[PDB]
């Protein structure tokens, strides 16, 4: 059942009074299609650090009188028979009739993260808060819960800008903490399990950006989680000039940020290579957008493509722009909705969609107004599922589940008001995500790393190092706990991870042998750096990017199993 594919999809709590989102609500979740729904957010209370609702009426008192509950074409009613309304009360009556898909409360998000910075800075708080998920999802019916911290990174001005106040100060420990709060909260959710004879998941949604990944030292939480989604997505929008995609799958050596790096960062494959380091694939999943974000007034480019513009698009190019002074005047992001871009596309022959046969996704381009939007559609769904197979992923998780298309009942043939178009928010897209996933057959078990079929030798090796982007240097600490004296001359290897690349040894000589989504490194000393039993020596280096760490560590052809 573990190596199932799995096909996860946000649920916005906020969608469901919102004219931008289409009013979207639980029942119109796409639950044939889907085996894991998030419920997107829950948040961290300021001053008792438990779990709390984000927007409490909406998850837990909302009647829906005003809206329209239905699947399919049956009606369905809020069940009178549980404690509480709210889009919680429709989960679990849908989840009756679907009682294989996993509902997952969310805790985070962009504007969610704030409280995680204080409850993280002490043990007992983290305990507090590990218990309270346990209560929670045992009070409203959930089978797990996902942690989506904007970002537990030492990287200085990463994350959300309101929240500098708390994470500035914390930078050095965040990585440290956040590896307590994770392993916390297995062992927690653990024991529930046992305790009500239900297997609970914990899982987290985790950043692509090799900036924020720079500063996160130890990825060792990821071992922790039944799944790791890599939010491979928001690689480029109107934060900057640079007009590229969103979302792009393969590296891209025309995306024009990156066109000086080692290697293009800015895709799902990147990302992908980085978490194998502590992951196989079959517990990695593949971020999908079904939003968009875009430019206009577009200099340079081929049908925008890898143009500059200083200005995202704005009007009817972002109905799902921020409204931050609540004004109605939306911050300009070429932020859209699948539906819209579709309906916008009926509006106007001179909004085309183009294809990018390396990126192997879409995107939009207006010739005579120079706006450019992002796009996803049927064919990159299908270089998206060629991708799971091809890697052995998971599956994949979907931002959002109001993005996605169908046909509108509400279409009125000339109206330019949003929610009457041609298209409406549907299942086009994730039918098709689901179909494939079944067509594909369930993920293979990816080996154990070789090293620990060798024969053992009692050496320990320690690798540790310090990343001054782009360079990580690397320091191996070698102990011989055994008896004898290891003459210089000895080897270790080790696999890294093709997300970065090797550049020297400090002493010795190394080689490098393509292995995987890894190549193999192998550093050989010089005559002269003997071992003497109990003693530990050190060797230095250089490697070009990060990586979520090495595998299959092994010293003169055996298994280095310490003391
Ligand atoms: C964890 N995660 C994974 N992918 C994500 C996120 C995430 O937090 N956000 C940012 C989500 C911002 N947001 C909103 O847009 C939002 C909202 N309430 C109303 N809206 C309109 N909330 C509570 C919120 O947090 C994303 O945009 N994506 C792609």
């Amino acid at each position: 059942s573990e190596l199932n594919r799995k096909l996860v999809g946000y649920f916005p709590e906020w969608a469901y009074s919102s004219e931008a989102q289409g009013y979207f609500n639980v029942t119109d979740l796409q639950w044939d299609s889907l085996t894991h729904i998030q419920y997107s957010f829950a948040m961290v209370d300021p001053s008792t650090n438990k779990i709390t609702l984000s927007n409490k009426h909406a998850a837990i008192e909302e009647d829906f009188s005003e809206f329209d509950l239905n699947y399919n074409g049956k009606k369905i009613e809020l069940d009178p028979s549980l404690p509480y309304k709210g889009h919680f009360n429709v989960l679990q009556t849908m989840k009756k009739n679907y009682p294989d898909v996993s509902l997952l409360i969310s805790v985070g998000g962009w504007t969610g993260t704030r409280c995680f910075y204080t409850m993280i800075d002490t043990d007992n708080r983290i305990n507090t808060f590990a218990d309270s998920c346990v209560d929670f999802i045992r009070k409203y019916g959930f089978d797990g819960v996902d942690i989506d911290f904007e970002y537990p990174s030492s990287t200085s001005q990463s994350g959300n800008p309101d929240d500098f106040d708390l994470s500035e100060p914390r930078r050095t420990k965040l990585n440290e903490r956040y590896n307590i709060l994770i392993k916390t909260l297995r062992e927690k959710i653990d024991m529930a399990s046992k305790e009500d004879g239900k297997e609970y998941l914990l899982t987290a949604a985790v950043t692509a950006s090799p900036w924020v990944l720079g500063g996160i030292s130890d990825n060792t939480y990821a071992k922790y989680l039944d799944f790791l989604s890599i939010m491979s997505y928001d690689y480029h929008g109107g934060w900057n000039e640079y007009v590229e995609h969103l979302a792009g799958i393969y590296p891209n050596k025309e995306d024009r940020e990156t066109v000086t790096q080692i290697m293009p960062t800015l895709c799902m494959d990147w990302a992908y290579r980085y978490y194998r380091g502590v992951l196989p694939a079959e517990k990695i999943l593949m971020g999908i957008p079904y939003y968009t974000r875009g430019w206009e007034n577009v200099q340079g480019g081929i049908n925008g493509l890898h143009g500059s513009s200083k200005t995202p698009a704005s009007g009817k190019y972002n109905i799902l722009g921020d409204d931050l002074n609540n004004d109605g005047v939306l911050e300009p992001a070429g932020a859209n909705p699948l539906w819209h871009v579709l309906n916008l596309m009926e509006q106007d022959p001179n909004l085309k969609v183009y294809w990018d046969e390396i990126s192997k996704v879409p995107y939009v381009w207006q010739n005579d107004k120079k706006v450019f939007v992002s796009f996803e559609n049927e064919k990159s769904i299908d270089a998206r599922l060629e991708y799971i197979q091809n890697k052995n992923l998971g599956g994949a998780l979907i931002w959002v589940m109001n993005g996605d298309y169908g046909l509108n009942p509400n279409y009125v043939e000339g109206s330019n008001k949003i929610n009457e178009g041609k298209y409406t928010f549907g299942d086009t897209l994730t039918k098709r995500l689901s179909q494939g996933l079944k067509k594909m057959g369930v993920c293979n078990k990816t080996p154990d790393d070789l090293n620990i079929s060798l024969e053992p030798i009692n050496v320990d090796v320690k690798f540790n190092g310090k990343y001054d982007h782009p360079n990580y240097t690397y320091s191996i600490d070698i102990t011989n706990y055994t008896d004898k004296e290891i003459k210089g001359g000895w080897n270790v290897s080790f696999d890294l991870p093709k997300s970065a690349v090797f550049k020297s040894s400090w002493g010795g000589t190394y080689s490098v042998t393509d292995n995987g989504d890894f190549n193999t490194i192998t550093l050989t000393s010089g005559a002269w750096q003997n071992i003497a039993p109990n003693s530990t020596i050190t060797v230095q280096g250089m490697i070009g990017l990060c990586f979520s760490g090495i595998r299959n560590v092994t010293f003169n052809g055996m298994n280095p199993i310490g003391n």
